[PDB]
């Protein structure tokens, strides 16, 4: 299973991570 972030279509990883298995620059 992809990340909601990947999933979703709209990553939305600004200011705190909360979703799992991530992989954004934004929060990583
Ligand atoms: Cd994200
Ligand atoms: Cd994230
Ligand atoms: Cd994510």
């Amino acid at each position: 299973d992809p990340c909601e972030c990947s999933k979703s279509g709209t990553c939305n990883c600004g200011g705190s991570c909360t979703c799992t298995n991530c992989s954004c620059k934004s929060c990583k």
